[PDB]
């Protein structure tokens, strides 16, 4: 104290995997049926490119309410399915959302594509991922909350987001 500490968001549709992710992340544990109308807060320690780094994620469940988390928000992961297109499609309305409420043109965000161990459920292809990524001038990562892939990663990641737009 003071310590390096990072306000993170997690936001998406409609059952995307906010709460796997978030879950496995900090118990790697999987959850199955985790109820989606719990929107709750968690906390790591994580070292990140060798430097410590305290991660607060709250695990989000429009308007003045949902502004006061993106306003305090220091890092978002916009999540969607792989397996649900039109959750997908909901990528675009939360980056805005984001953006209006930063009065911003960029902002710390990675796009995830979680569930992608349904290889053969996915109604979105990876190249489709990485084309909203591009549009949406974000990093984007594939991830599986059931097996695990990505997990960590996602969330360093989004750190060394935050931490290169405060270089
Ligand atoms: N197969 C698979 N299922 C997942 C994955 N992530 C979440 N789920 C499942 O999808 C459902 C919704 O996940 P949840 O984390 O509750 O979604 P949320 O509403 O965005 O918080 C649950 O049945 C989860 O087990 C994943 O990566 N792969
Ligand atoms: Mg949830």
């Amino acid at each position: 104290s003071m310590q390096e500490k990072y306000r993170l968001v997690v936001v998406g549709g409609g059952g995307v995997g906010k709460s796997a992710l978030t879950i496995q992340f900090i118990q790697s544990y999987f959850v199955t049926d985790y109820d989606p109308t719990i929107e709750d807060s968690y906390t790591k320690q994580c070292v990140i490119d060798d430097r410590a780094a305290r991660l607060d994620i709250l695990d989000t469940a429009f308007g003045a309410m949902r502004e006061q988390y993106m306003r305090t928000g220091e890092g978002f992961l916009l999540v969607f399915s792989v397996t649900d297109r039109g959750s997908f499609e909901e990528i675009y309305k939360f980056q805005r959302q984001i953006l209006r409420v930063k009065d911003r043109d960029e902002f710390p965000m990675i796009l995830i594509g979680n569930k992608a161990d349904l290889d053969h459920q996915r109604q979105v292809t990876q190249e489709e991922g990485q084309q909203l990524a591009r549009q949406l001038k974000v990093t984007y990562m594939e991830a599986s909350a059931k097996i695990r892939m990505n997990v960590d990663q996602a969330f360093h990641e989004l750190v060394r987001v935050i931490r290169k737009f405060q270089e």
